[PDB]
């Protein structure tokens, strides 16, 4: 058996309050749904309530029993608000009335009972002090003065109207200006807190300060001007509370208080020592040194007060000055109140006993600081009767001594401060002498003029390539790197230029250079067709139709004049590759403003066109191997043309990976072709003894990014294992491939043999495609997003190898313009998580502002609501912004968001989504996720224009994201994801979640404002949008 | 105030979610748009309406 | 109206490219395609490096 009796078997007892001036109420209808939740029954008194203004219909409705009046005192727990006295009206003591060991629980304090404790010992019941919970870490949820001292605050800044003589808000009115009121707060807590943030929100100037400088300074933090005086004594004691200071302070804070008495108009005294008579920090004179109007609030009343003339149970007009005296504030606001203190008592009566039905409520005595078991002994004086009245000290405790906790965003500062500018302008300018010398060693080894007329061409459109990949707006990365791939099907160029024989292929370079324009054909095709309808999914119903047909009219013309005007016995090649290349600069340029997006496709269609043309009648070829060529073109876009419209648009990374690899594979298939058909021409020539180097470095580059992007794709699909394979040394291993791999190129030097060539080449290309797979496997599952674009890189500078292998130039502009993408697009989302792309390359641990060990933990409590709650939260916001992950898409859940959305928007309200850059799996793979069930894309903000106005937002709801939501990459500088740029989400009024299971931990889950909504993603959103549809009509 | 139980603003701190206050302005001329800003001020909801 | 938009648009674009085979015909070496080819890019440079 358990250890105690459970709460079926526990019945509560909530009687009427029989003592003067009190409103106040034990439990509202409200506060009776819980702790018959916790199973404990339910009596009520008579009309207790209707003084709260509570129905004592709705209180029997909530799930009560009304009794009597000695039958609402004798129960299994008796429950007040005030202590147990005689009545009146009924001749008796409390105590008698209530049941032998029962159980008390209202603000005893027995310091000031002590009478009352013997008469509560009498009875041997067990008494649990609320007022004695001690300033515990978790003692937010149970704090009675602090929220009685928040209400009376609230009281009394409303008690400052009804009682002035003119406005506190103040205006510039049309008959004249009218100024503020200066406010005056004697006495900083948590009252003088409320007072200023009231009295602020009401428009007022508060000069209120305090004797601990912890209270000023969170007053000024506030708003509030915190004063200063000339005394030099110490205000705080020996934890947050005062302490006792000289008289020497003390007249210096009275000649101060003296002066702003005739400076402040209202004046709000809130000082009070606990256990002591109050100080009176106003004077008999300097009480009326305030002008004819005075408001001066005495918040000390029980305890005295902090003047020196103060009748503590009645208001007066004191010669022009309101001397509000009233001795309960807490009889005010006695609803809010009520509600209050049976939160409060929720959250006690779930940390007193926290089984399913127990009712252990233990006793502890050697107890830790910020043990429940230190509040357990704290709050219970009186057990059964018998005193532990004396409290226990606590354990080892520094107190809150790092209370600056180490927030993230200040520790880089600190690291760039030894970064000082000497040797800042000396690394600085050793990178341009490395790159000035680097420039001078290719001008070493330049062969002749056409070499290095190819590295001006390659230089200039890498910096066009860099200036404009930037330029695409954030939410058109997904067609970026589609049409790059597309672009990157004109190694057919280089296919095509060593291609011949006749109708058949006859030798064997002439056989690989065949089935180079094979697999690169599919490249063009199917990168247009996939980006074409990508691009007609952020169009807009409502935009008007651009009559895209119109774009032939440059193409046909262009291509056509190239066909005139070879036909009329010109060479238009040179400058026809000018025209490919601008048009391509210009596809990459359109898709810049989410208008031209279809120009920016148009363009490259052209310049793909160009080029092909022009390379194809540069080499006047026989009738005989022209049918080759538009046979083996045609039979690569017809499987090009029908793979790229059958897949479904959330399966894109997985052709893009293809398609990398194909280019890899095309890339080694058109190098080692034209080093076999180049082989009798290495004696008598200059250049030939680099274009060895230049085809060894292209066959390195295509043999490590056919492999690794065939890794990619199988880590992808899920058939190879989505855990990092590291059985090895691994860096012995890669060191050594690498180590073959640049060593490799003296053999295939120092001896022109025809066979000792081609064997290096194939072991090259052997040791690269190993290097390739050992390197792509043990990278990840959530680190997928990088190897897509640094294999889009490689792809890139394989293009640009082999451009300078032909001493085409038409490929280094078009190779150089993909490889600076592909780069842009890595260093994008490498400081979007915070790491390194060593950091992932390497399967390296932590990221860039990691620091050592000790993780620091969770606390806090969750909180989860249903289904028919959540949707009528939903219905009184305004603004809601919606914060998607990748989960969302993967359990097809993106279409009915897309209902609850505009359903929603047609209201007046202002649904708007947040999207962090590293949700999907591909860069910005979820914009067009969205944009196929149908938001629009004006309405999709990134996460740079959103993360401000989250202050400004009433709900937000979060799908799914786990990993970019959290506030340990703002907190802790010991978490992995420590500096990693997230949402601000916790920045709101309410929050939800929606996850499948409760607990790879995230303090957004233990908040004051977040729920958790439970079940399959699909399975609750379609509930959400059937709630609004059946809930809106 | 001090007619009115409840507070006026009110905020979710970590001992339970104080709702605001919804508040009818029945009529705006110019003492309804005042009355309107100093509800603002305050913190509450208003839904004020008028056949003007 | 949006068809003078795209007609215009694809207008600018048919004069730039017989401009760039204009260019091609006259052509006497490959010296002077070398440095077409270097000056566009160079001036491409120089319009997206002195916006920023
Ligand atoms: C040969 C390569 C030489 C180094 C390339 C440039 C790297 C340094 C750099 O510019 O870093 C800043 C930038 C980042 O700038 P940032 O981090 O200061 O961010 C500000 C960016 N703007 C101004 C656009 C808002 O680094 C990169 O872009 C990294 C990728 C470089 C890829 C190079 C492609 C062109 C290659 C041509 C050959
Ligand atoms: C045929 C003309 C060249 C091919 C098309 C070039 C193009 O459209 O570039 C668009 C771009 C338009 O880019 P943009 O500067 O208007 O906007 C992109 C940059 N953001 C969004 C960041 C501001 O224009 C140019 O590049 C003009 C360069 C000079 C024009 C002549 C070039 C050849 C000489
Ligand atoms: C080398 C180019 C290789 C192209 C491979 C085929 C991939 C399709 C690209 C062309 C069609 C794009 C498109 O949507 O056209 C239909 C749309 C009209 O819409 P639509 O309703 O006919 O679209 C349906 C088209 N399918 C079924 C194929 C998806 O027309 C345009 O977008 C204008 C024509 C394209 C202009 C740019 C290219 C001009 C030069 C071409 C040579
Ligand atoms: C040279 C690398 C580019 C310049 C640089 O410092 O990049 C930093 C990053 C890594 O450093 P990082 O990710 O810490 O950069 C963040 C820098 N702050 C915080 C100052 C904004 O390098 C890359 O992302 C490399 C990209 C090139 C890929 C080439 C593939 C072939
Ligand atoms: C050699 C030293 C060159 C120093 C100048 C480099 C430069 O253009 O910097 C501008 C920029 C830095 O400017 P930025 O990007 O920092 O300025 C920001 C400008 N907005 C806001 C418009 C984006 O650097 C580059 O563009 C570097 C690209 C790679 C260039 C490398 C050299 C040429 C290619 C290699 C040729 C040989 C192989």
């Amino acid at each position: 058996v358990k250890p105690g009796i459970p709460y079926k078997q526990l019945t509560v007892g909530v009687p009427k309050e029989i003592f003067q001036n009190e409103k106040r109420v034990a439990l509202s209808p409200a506060g009776v749904q819980a702790l018959v939740k916790q199973g404990f029954n339910v009596v009520v008194e008579s009309g207790a309530g209707e003084a709260s203004k509570f129905s004592d219909d709705h209180y029997r409705a909530a799930g009560a029993q009304i009794q009597g009046a000695k039958e609402v005192l004798a129960s299994d727990l008796v429950v007040k608000v005030r202590a147990p006295m005689l009545n009146p009206t009924l001749g008796i003591h409390e105590a008698d009335l209530l049941k032998t060991s029962g159980t008390l629980i209202s603000f005893i304090y027995p310091a000031q009972n002590p009478d009352l404790l013997n008469k509560l010992s009498k009875r041997n019941t067990t008494v649990l002090a609320m007022d004695q919970v001690p300033r515990v870490t978790i003692a937010q949820g149970y704090d009675a003065l602090s929220s009685m001292a928040n209400i009376a605050g609230y009281k009394a800044v409303v008690l400052a109207a009804n009682h002035f003589g003119r406005f506190f808000t103040g205006q510039i009115t049309a008959a004249g200006k009218v100024p503020p009121a200066k406010i005056l707060i004697v006495g900083g807590g948590v009252a003088g807190l409320a007072s200023a943030g009231a009295a602020k929100s009401m428009g007022a100037i508060v000069r209120g300060f305090d004797t601990r400088a912890a209270a000023l300074e969170q007053f000024k933090s506030l708003g509030a001007e915190p004063l200063e005086v000339d005394l030099k004594e110490s205000g705080e004691g020996q934890g947050g509370y005062a302490k006792e200071m000289s008289k020497e302070f003390i007249e210096a804070e009275m000649k101060l208080f003296a002066q702003q008495c005739k400076e402040v108009d209202i004046l709000i005294s809130t000082a009070l020592i606990p256990g002591k008579k109050a100080p009176i920090l106003f004077n008999k004179e300097m009480i009326e040194s305030m002008k004819e109007g005075s408001v001066v609030v005495d918040l000390a009343a029980e305890a005295g007060g902090n003047f020196e003339t103060t009748k503590p149970g009645e208001l007066y007009v004191h010669k022009g000055i309101t001397h509000i005296g009233y001795t309960d504030l807490p009889s005010r606001m006695a609803t809010q109140a009520s509600t209050l203190y049976s939160n409060n008592i929720t959250k006690l009566l779930k940390a007193i006993s926290p089984d399913k039905d127990n009712f252990y409520f233990e006793v502890k005595d050697d107890f830790d600081f910020g043990t429940m078991g230190h509040v357990i002994r704290g709050t219970v004086v009186m057990k059964d009767g018998q005193v532990i009245f004396p409290a226990p000290t606590p354990k080892n405790i520094p107190q809150g001594a790092p209370v600056k906790q180490k927030t993230v965003a200040e520790l880089e500062a600190e690291k760039a401060a030894t970064i000082t500018p000497f040797r800042k302008t000396m690394t600085s300018a050793s990178v341009y002498t490395a790159g000035l010398t680097g420039i001078l060693g290719l001008g070493i080894a330049a062969p002749n003029l056409a070499f290095s007329q190819m590295v001006t061409t390659f230089g200039l459109a890498g910096i066009v390539g860099y200036h404009t990949v930037w330029g695409v707006t954030p939410a058109l990365h997904s067609p970026l790197m589609s049409v790059t791939n597309a672009i990157s099907g004109l190694t057919a160029v280089g296919g095509l230029v060593l291609m011949g024989g006749h109708l058949y292929p006859s030798t064997t370079s002439q056989g690989l250079a065949a089935l180079a324009t094979f697999i690169s054909s599919v490249n063009i095709a199917g990168g247009f067709l996939v980006t074409q309808r990508m691009l007609d999914m952020f169009k807009r119903p409502t935009d008007p139709p651009e009559y895209n047909y119109l774009y032939l009219l440059p193409a046909g013309t262009f291509v056509g004049g190239y066909l005139a005007s070879l036909y009329s016995g010109y060479n238009i090649e040179q400058i026809m590759y000018l025209g490919s290349g601008l048009c391509c600069v210009g596809a990459l340029a359109g898709l810049s403003t989410q208008g031209t997006a279809r120009l920016g496709n148009a363009l490259g269609m052209i310049g793909v066109a160009g080029g092909l043309a022009a390379t194809l009648g540069g080499l006047k070829p026989c009738p005989e191997l022209l049918a080759q060529m538009s046979g083996a073109m045609a039979l690569g876009g017809t499987i090009g043309l029908t793979i790229a419209k059958r897949i479904q648009i959330s399966d894109l990374p997985q052709l893009v990976a293809a398609f990398h690899s194909l280019v890899g594979l095309a890339a080694v298939l058109t190098c080692i072709a034209e080093y076999i058909i180049e082989y009798p021409h290495f004696a008598t020539d200059a250049a030939a003894n680099l274009t060895k180097i230049v085809a060894y470095l292209g066959t390195y580059i295509g043999g490590v990014t056919f492999s690794g992007s065939l890794v990619a794709y199988g880590k992808l699909q899920g058939i190879l294992k989505s855990a990092p394979l590291l059985l090895p040394g691994r860096h012995l291993l890669n060191a050594g491939l690498l180590a073959a791999s640049v060593g490799g190129i003296i053999p295939f030097m120092m001896d022109p043999s025809f066979t000792t060539g081609i064997t290096c080449l194939g072991s090259v290309s052997a040791l690269s495609a190993v290097m390739g797979v050992t390197l792509t496997a043990a990278i990840g599952g959530a680190d997928m997003p990088v190897v897509i674009t640094v294999l889009n890189s490689y792809s890139g500078w394989a293009l640009c190898a082999e451009g300078f292998l032909l001493n085409n130039n038409l490929l280094t502009i078009v190779g150089a313009l993909i490889g600076s993408s592909g780069a842009i697009l890595s260093y994008i989302m490498c400081v979007a998580m915070n790491r390194s792309l060593a950091n992932v390359i390497l399967g390296g641990y932590g990221t860039t502002s990691t620091a050592g060990g000790k993780p620091m933990e969770i606390s806090g409590t969750h909180t989860e609501i249903n289904l028919d709650n959540a949707i009528d939260m939903i219905r009184e916001a305004n603004s809601i912004i919606i914060t998607p992950g990748y989960g969302l898409c993967a359990a097809k859940a993106q279409y009915p968001i897309a209902d609850l959305v505009k359903m929603l928007s047609e209201q007046g309200k202002k649904v708007r989504f947040g999207i962090h850059p590293v949700a999907g799996r591909m860069p910005g793979q979820l914009n067009v996720l969205l944009a196929e069930a149908g938001v629009p894309y004006d309405i999709v903000l990134e996460m740079d224009e959103i993360n401000h106005d989250f202050p400004d937002t009433d709900l937000v709801l979060v799908i799914g994201a786990n990993d970019t939501v959290n506030s340990a990459a703002q907190e802790d500088p010991n978490s992995i994801i420590a500096g990693m740029p997230v949402l601000e989400v916790w920045k709101s009024k309410q929050v939800i979640v929606m996850k499948r299971s409760l607990g790879v931990d995230n303090p957004i889950f233990y908040k004051p404002n977040t729920a958790m909504l439970l079940g399959d993603a699909k399975k609750t959103c379609d509930a959400l949008q059937a709630k609004v549809r059946e809930s809106y009509q």
